[PDB]
Parts: structure tokens; sequence; C-alpha cells
DNA sequence: GGGGGAAGGATTCT
DNA sequence: CACGGAATCCTTCCCCC
């Protein structure tokens, strides 16, 4: 309104949030939700797990039998994603009787642009306890609610006030962060950019203003340059849009690595029917083939048609992509799937 | 010189 | 890496005005 007034919330531990939810005997104890590979007893890694455990060191990315040698003790419950998609999108709309401005960015986040719904943070402030307490009353959910200026800054807000919680960056402590706030911290910024900036000599963002562009271009990308330049002079001020979807696929894990098409196929096939019961009623143009290596490389193959894909069309085309990547890498492949975009 | 795609890879999401 | 999506961006290549 002055310049926008961002709120972002962002679901506490989510998976085992739901979890817990649905079975409220769960609460207050360690719980691990889990993505099991099939490739022997408990194969894969954990999705996401709960406080209770998390401050023991099991979280997101570490394989599930670390976990398990950590706390043996645990609950340990399979990925339900439906239900827990089901339960965002309730909560979603929630929200959305708080803004038509709305951008669900991810499945358990969203920013809502109420530059016209309050004057002042206090009233934003105000809004967000009105919000956190709407949820966990209509689903028992906690959520962590962050305002600031803008997107990137009012997610910010959420990282410091996880989990439970909502803060306010106003404008005075953002000149505070483009100067303290350690360049890693920033959305965006994984541990590949993490690195090239440190050896640039990028450690906070008010660094990036102090080396020269094209430099800066040539290390970290054109898009990820002016971004960061953005926040810096800050001067970022991307807009909340919906976002629709561009892609629906899956992919699975294979019991064993193998470069037979024959011992692939049935996996390619499997991910196929099920990447079209989720495509709903949409109808994609293009297909790409996905394979994970063996050694944890991810190679793609794919096609796009001046028409639709049906159904037949996408088990003919798989397998040719499927064989161009055999074909193209010596690599045993791990993990196969498909990924469908272009919808008409 | 440069628009417009398409394809395959790189990164991020914490 | 010991899942499993999904978005955006980079580089290269191609057709061609
Ligand atoms: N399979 C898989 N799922 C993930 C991964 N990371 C996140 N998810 C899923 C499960 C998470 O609960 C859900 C929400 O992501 P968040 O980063 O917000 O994690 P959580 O919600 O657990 O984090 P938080 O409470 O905000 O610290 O997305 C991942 O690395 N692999
Ligand atoms: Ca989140
Ligand atoms: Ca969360
Ligand atoms: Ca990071």
């Amino acid at each position: 309104h002055h310049h926008m007034i961002v709120l972002f919330v962002d679901f506490d531990y989510f998976y085992a949030q739901v979890e817990e939810v649905l079975n409220p005997s769960l609460k207050g104890k360690p719980v691990v939700v889990c993505v099991f590979s099939g490739r022997f007893e408990d194969s894969g890694a954990v999705a996401t797990a709960n406080y209770e455990a998390r401050k023991f060191g099991v979280k997101a990315g570490i394989p599930i039998v670390e976990a398990k040698k950590i706390l043996p003790n645990a609950v340990y419950l399979p990925m339900r994603k439906e239900v827990y998609q089901q339960v965002s999108s309730r909560i979603m709309n929630l929200l959305r009787e708080y803004s038509e401005k709305i951008e669900i960015a991810s499945i358990d986040e969203a920013y809502l642009d109420i530059s016209d719904k309050v004057r002042d943070y206090r009233e934003a402030y105000n809004l967000g306890l009105e919000i956190k307490n709407k949820i966990l009353e209509k689903e028992k959910i906690t959520v962590t609610v962050g305002i600031s200026k803008n997107k990137v800054f009012a997610k910010i807000a959420a990282d410091m006030a996880k989990p439970n919680g909502i803060k306010v960056i106003d404008d005075e402590e953002v000149k505070r962060l483009i100067r303290e706030l350690d360049i890693a911290d920033v959305p965006g910024i994984g541990n590949i950019t993490a690195e090239k900036l440190k050896k640039l000599g990028i450690n906070k963002l008010v660094d990036t203003l102090s080396i020269e562009f094209d430099k800066l271009k040539g290390m970290i990308g054109e898009a990820k340059a002016k971004y960061l330049i953005s926040l810096a002079r800050d001067e970022y001020n991307e807009p909340i849009r919906t976002r629709v979807r561009k892609s629906i696929g899956r992919i699975v894990t294979m019991k064993r690595n193998s470069r037979n098409l024959e011992e692939i196929k049935p996996y390619l096939f499997r991910a196929i029917e099920e990447s079209y019961y989720k495509l709903d009623k949409r109808i994609p143009k293009a297909i790409h083939v996905v394979a994970v290596t063996e050694d944890l490389d991810i190679v793609s193959r794919g096609r796009t048609f001046p028409h639709g894909i049906s159904k037949e069309t996408a088990y003919s085309e798989s397998v040719k992509l499927l064989q161009k990547i055999l074909e193209e890498d010596e690599r045993k492949i791990r993990r196969i799937g498909v990924r469908f975009s272009k919808f008409i």
C-alpha cells in the first residue's frame, strides 16, 4: 500500500503434525515420517520428523536406518502424501478468506498480500494471531507466521520464529539484516551457491553491492545475480500471484539397480499409470523419462508433441526415451520415472 | 544481432 | 548418497529473419 505487507504462513513440521492430528496419541513422542524405497528392511529416507525427534538430529534427508540408530524407539510412519495434501488444501482455503492475493508456494506454505487489509504492522501482527488461531481451531494445525515488506523477508521472518511462532521484520530491521544476515540463509541460496559466493567474497547480502555485476553474473548466473542485488539494494518487490501446476510425475526406486530394459519397464509403466491418474483431466504435450543413476546422478530425455499425449503414446514414447538413456549412458539405473508438462 | 523453442543439465527446496 | 516431487534457471543448439 505504501509498499507491500506480506504475510507468510508455514505449517509446523507438516507431514508429522498431520499424522499427529490423525492420531493425537502420538503427541509428545518423537514422530518420523518415512519414505521406504523397498530395497531392504528400512531402506529409504526421512521425509520429515517432529521436533521431539528433530532435537536428537533426526530430520528430513537422513536414511531411515540412521534415524532408527539414533532413536530406535521413535514412532516410524510411512509417508501418506495424498492425505497431507488434502489437509493442506483445506487450510489454504482458510487463508484464501483473508486475502484474494494468495500465493501457494508449496504444500505447506503460502504468501498473502495483505497490503489493503491492514495499515502498519500492528494490525498485521494481530491478523497473524488471528490466522494462526483460526487454523489451529479448525484443523488443529500449528503454524508459524512471517511478516515483512516482501516475500523473501516474510519467509525469513518465519524461519526465525519456527516453530509455532510469529515475527515481524519491520523496514528498519530489514536494513540490519541486509548487513547482519548470513547469505546462506537467503531463500534460493543452497550449498552450491553458498560456496560460489564464499569464494567471491560474499558472506552477507550487503556484500553483493561491493562486487561488479558482470563478475557476479559469471559466477552465479544472471537471474540469481539480479535477485540478490535486489534484496541488497532493498528493492525486492516480487508480487504475490496464483501459481498453477506445470508438471506432474512419479518416479520409483527399483529393488535392484539395472540396465536391462525388460527389468526397468514394469517400474516405468507403474510410474506412468500413477502419473496419469494424477494428471486428472489435464492433457500434456510434453513427456520426460527421468532416471537416477547408481551414483545418485540424474539423467533425463524427453519430447514435446504438437498435440496432447494419450496414455498409449506415453507408454510407447517412454520406452524410446528410456532406451535413449541406456544408449547414451553406461551407468546402471537406480530410480526410474516420468514427467508430463505443457498441459493444453 | 537476436527472437523463440526445445532439450538436457544444474540447483533449490532448510 | 540410502526418498520423491516440482519450479526455475543456464547452456547449447537450431531455425531463420
Ligand atoms: N520426501 C521429502 N519430503 C519433504 C522433504 N522436505 C520436506 N518435505 C515435505 C515433508 C515436510 O513436512 C513438508 C513441509 O516442508 P518443511 O521444510 O516446512 O518441513 P517441516 O514442515 O517439517 O519444517 P518446519 O516445521 O517448518 O521446520 O514437505 C524432503 O527432503 N523429502
Ligand atoms: Ca515450508
Ligand atoms: Ca513447515
Ligand atoms: Ca540454504
